[PDB]
């Protein structure tokens, strides 16, 4: 809106920005009747009486040329007076600031879906620098043009008379609670707003005139940060030698920053990771073979940079953002900063991959905290709510105790506040490491929703181990080719049927976690045969390697070899997965993973990480 | 959701919770067909074919008297097969959390509106506790039953057999994230949970009980606090005595804190306060006689707490929080911490009297930080959407600048987490002082939408003026009854009217920013006639007694006397103020203020507080 008021004492110089609504104050300094006749590029909505509910509305259709060039003019006429005329002198310009607001690579409020608006910005955490430890975004200083790439450009277009900007000036500006978190380069570079700066004079000439700005994130939304950020151009009249700036129109562009988004096992993989350790060659080769059939480029940290820290699942987890204009993928580094602590930093974060961390990095960090305790599950649908990008699932207790463990809240919270993947709490502290991917991992399958669950049940691995010895096998031998015990022994134990009815408990009170919070049915889950036995502080390991801990790279599984009793030539074990498992045209690969993995609480899932292909799908187009 | 897993090699003992959907797993121990004979109490939904698609559900009518007194018998029989029965001993129990979550005194979501769902917590920021300086919730006990009142009641409720809670515990937790935010005591106190404690083990016997708890909350909706608490109560096993405790149910009861409300000049008064000072007695009686009319209870502050600090408007800003059981007011004490500072500690803050302090108290502090700079519209509807308890308006800039001044971020931040009244920025810094109620009032109207705003306006009085010059009063004098200056020289100084337009401009931003964030038309508003002066850095000040600066006590208006020109009898701005007014049915009385406050740049409005009626309208029933 703008009030223009006039009177018949003086003329008036006021100025319009199409696409406003402008108004005129005729009865404020009148002196009965009226009528207005205007220039021909000013259109007047509404010979007419001086009624104070009389709206007079002015529009104009074009820049104007030279100051002054459109014109009102206010008679004010009555009974038997002749008039008494008031003037006016209006220049119109254009000022549009630009953005991708309609999310195509090209109201001031964001919308979320398919249906919605707003800009999207990324947090500019990748190192595009060659030679440099830190995230291109900690300067502000555009190094390179392939820096440019991960930026959103936004656009002021000007159209006004040659010498408008003689007694205007232009300001853009961000409020000072959101300069710590953008920075905005002008391009023909160097800054006009960031965090030293929350506005800048812009240097504009009159005529037609069109400036281009870069604008990148400096963080990701979290708990104190929603993740919008608003920049706006405001229009000063500085005319007056005296007084102060006068805004007469501000207008504004509000961008959102992208979350960090995980990638479920369904995805297909792109690269794999895991650590060369003393006696582990024969683990690596096995994987090296996997990832060949899946077509995965592999990466390897040695024993220099380990310091013998194995656990390449645990530090790490690779995310991607997103933005219409480019997407990239991101390393989300744990802060439980062990042996691997540096590979995020130097070997994974790089050209075209981004960088983030959350907690206490001098530690205050439990193992609920490592990476094996986060994953996402697939796309899924609940009760008529879309998850497109799954939900995120992480392990917990089922209620806080002294004794119990979680989570580092830093972490809890960075999650929500991506919204996008709502995370779900699911309980695994009963297990001595206490990671989600010791009970659960999901596998691609060609039918219904296109997945499968698969949960450990120690009740499948009784099953089969009875249906053995019934079929007259109890003399065969867990742990054929440490101490070798039979089939009719672990089912007479009645103390090892104890723990594994408790785990059953455990995994049970999950089950139904995921059948309600992911909407599954019982024909989405696969129970896969696993024992466990409880150890200190009655907290659960695997009896034997946990094949449910397994490297997913599309239908090619390397699953811990569990070294089960030998019947007609086979591990019965390795041949009950296969049975649940081929029927989904997965391709079952057991890896030897027993004193090098197994026997430090940990397999194959546990010994590795994996990239995989960002969704399609476009996270603004969800409504969280 | 839960599986009852069930052999024909063992019975099974099982414990149902009434309300919940307990399903029975039939195949996965089975050895074709079934039949399902169930005890009375216990009615099964679903002479049978072994499909894995099949799914059997088990419901019961009622608590056990005793354990394992209801039953389940499965047989699989088939072709030419006799049976194999598997048996199931049940025993039902009620374990239901209430609380007011239908809000009327009395999902496991917290929804908005009149047909919304979730009980409400008070932050028990009051001081019932005589001779104490600290707020009741600072310290984890109940030292007064009066302070019970501002609690919300839970009720855990347990119907079992008698034996029952000899092999099950119940526990009551928070999450750790939100032990810092709520207290809960146990009646018949000494608190459950709370701050140290995230859970504690609940002492209930078997057969029919409950137990009572209340709650309080310590901390309003804030930047990190979206304001929900959740409590939950979990059944857990504890029959096996060498393995861990297993969950056997949840629930949950959320709930939401209440937020800090303002009340606008609409709401009628109840009590009213101004400082004891110097040479002002005359002042302070003049207030006593409005007050009196209006019905008022008066409080003064004297010279010897003041400080000197004479401005009773800015330290403090006093509101209301809302709950079904229980509304009390608040005061908000602005950073500010000027002479005034003690005052709302010791006086104001009491016996349902509520405190809440926020920003840097050892300063980094503007005067747009003063509550001057915080008002709130009536009740407003915009463009369809209701804002039932008006709207929040501050002072700041257009934009920021070096020069440029805001109110403090904290506080910012911490009215918009309040949600209800969804603040709104105006522009405020063009004035030396900066603050909203230098330019703006509202006032009570007998109709349209009940109420106008008055806007402080230049222009109306170069109007008034150049109409008493029109007809002949040129001579008169401002100030008369300093130095006196004429009609004609007051409208002929040309500087003057410079100011005066850029006043005019910088009103006419506001008056359009709230024409669109507030719904308001012209008819809505009222322009005061106000001459302003621009002085150090060509911030504005007031020519004369700034009259929309006013005391608004329902009809009776405290306006600041302006000593205008006195023109037949009368001060020709107490004549046209009037005009404008009284047709409302309001009653203006013009107080002097001139030496006392004026020359130290604030007015009537700036020298007092009110406390107002909260709204009858229930916070909870919008939705923002
Ligand atoms: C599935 C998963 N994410 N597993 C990680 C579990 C492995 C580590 N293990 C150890 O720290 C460990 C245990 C015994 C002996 C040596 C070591 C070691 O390599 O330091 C864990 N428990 O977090
Ligand atoms: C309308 C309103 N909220 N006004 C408050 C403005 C008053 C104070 N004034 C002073 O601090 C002041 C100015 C000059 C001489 C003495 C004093 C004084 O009492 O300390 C303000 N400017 O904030
Ligand atoms: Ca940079
Ligand atoms: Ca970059
Ligand atoms: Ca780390
Ligand atoms: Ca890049
Ligand atoms: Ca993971
Ligand atoms: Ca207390
Ligand atoms: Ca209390
Ligand atoms: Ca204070
Ligand atoms: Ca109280
Ligand atoms: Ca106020």
């Amino acid at each position: 809106g703008t009030l223009i008021r006039v009177t018949p004492e003086q003329p008036t110089h006021a100025v319009c920005v199409l696409g406003t609504l402008t108004q005129l104050d005729i009865c404020s300094s009148a002196p009965t009747s009226f009528s207005i006749n205007a220039s021909p590029g000013v259109v007047v909505d509404i010979t007419w009486p001086l009624d104070p509910g009389v709206e007079v509305t002015l529009t104009m259709k074009a820049a104007s040329g030279s100051t002054g060039d459109q014109k009102v003019q206010i008679s004010y006429y009555g009974p038997k007076t002749p008039p008494v005329k008031a003037l006016l002198y209006l220049t119109a310009v254009e000022i549009s600031l630009c953005a991708d607001i309609t999310r195509t690579g090209k109201q001031r409020t964001w919308t979320w879906g398919p249906c919605g608006q707003g800009a999207i910005l990324l947090v500019n955490c990748d190192r595009d620098n060659l030679e440099s430890s830190a995230m291109d975004c900690e300067d502000d200083e555009v190094l390179d043009s392939e820096d440019l790439q991960d930026m959103s450009l936004m656009t002021l277009s000007t159209k006004t008379p040659k010498d408008f900007f003689t007694n205007h000036t232009l300001v853009l500006h961000v409020a000072r609670s959101e300069m710590d978190k953008v920075r905005v380069f002008q391009a023909t570079c160097s800054v006009v707003l960031g965090p030293k700066w929350p506005s800048h004079y812009l240097m504009v000439p009159g005529g037609k005139h069109n400036m281009d700005f870069y604008v990148e994130a400096l963080a990701f939304p979290d708990t104190d940060f929603p993740g919008l950020i608003t920049l706006t151009i405001s229009l000063l009249d500085t005319s007056n030698l005296e007084l102060p700036e006068a805004v007469v129109f501000q207008d504004s562009v509000v961008f959102r920053v992208a979350p960090w988004i995980m990638t479920p096992n369904t995805q297909p993989p792109q690269e794999v990771y895991a650590c060369s350790i003393f006696e582990n060659e024969d683990f690596l080769k096995s994987v090296t073979t996997l990832a060949m059939k899946a077509k995965c480029k592999l990466t390897i940290c040695p024993e220099e940079e380990n310091m013998d820290d194995q656990w390449m699942q645990d530090e790490m987890e690779i995310g991607y953002i997103q933005a219409p204009h480019k997407t990239l993928p991101v390393v989300f580094d744990s802060p439980r900063n062990r042996g691997l602590k540096e590979f995020p930093i130097k070997r994974v974060m790089g050209p075209d991959f981004g960088y983030v961390t959350r907690g206490p990095q001098t530690g205050g960090i439990s193992g609920l905290d490592s990476f094996g305790n986060l994953e996402v599950s697939p796309p899924v649908t609940v009760r008529g709510k879309e998850y497109p990008l799954g939900r995120i699932l992480f392990g917990d207790s089922c209620y806080p105790s002294n004794d119990s463990r979680q989570m580092h809240q830093a972490l809890q919270d960075f999650l929500s506040a991506q919204q996008v993947q709502a995370p779900v709490k699911l309980y695994s502290d009963w297990l001595s490491v206490g990671h989600v991917d010791e009970f659960l991992s999901f596998v691609p399958a060609p039918d219904r929703k296109g997945f499968r669950l698969l949960l450990a049940s120690p009740r499948s691995c009784y099953k089969l181990f009875q249906e053995q010895q019934n079929e007259g096998h109890g003399e065969a031998l867990l742990f054929e080719g440490k101490k070798q015990q039979k089939i009719k022994n672990i089912l007479s134990n009645k103390t090892l049927r104890e723990h594994n009815s408790f785990v059953e408990r455990c995994i049970d009170w999950n089950r139904e976690l995921l059948k309600r919070e992911l909407g599954l049915a019982e024909s989405d889950i696969i129970d896969i045969p696993q024992l466990f036995k409880l150890k200190e502080f009655s907290k659960a390991e695997a009896f034997f390697p946990n094949m449910v801990n397994m490297l997913v790279l599309g239908k090619h599984l390397g699953i811990p070899k569990p070294f089960g009793p030998v019947i007609n030539g086979r591990c019965c074990l390795e041949e009950k997965v296969c049975s649940l498992l081929e029927p989904l045209g997965l391709q079952c690969t057991f890896i030897n993973d027993f004193f090098t993995y197994h026997i430090r609480h940990g397999e194959v899932h546990c010994g590795t990480n994996v990239r995989r292909k960002p969704f399609s799908f476009k996270w603004w187009n969800m409504v969280p």
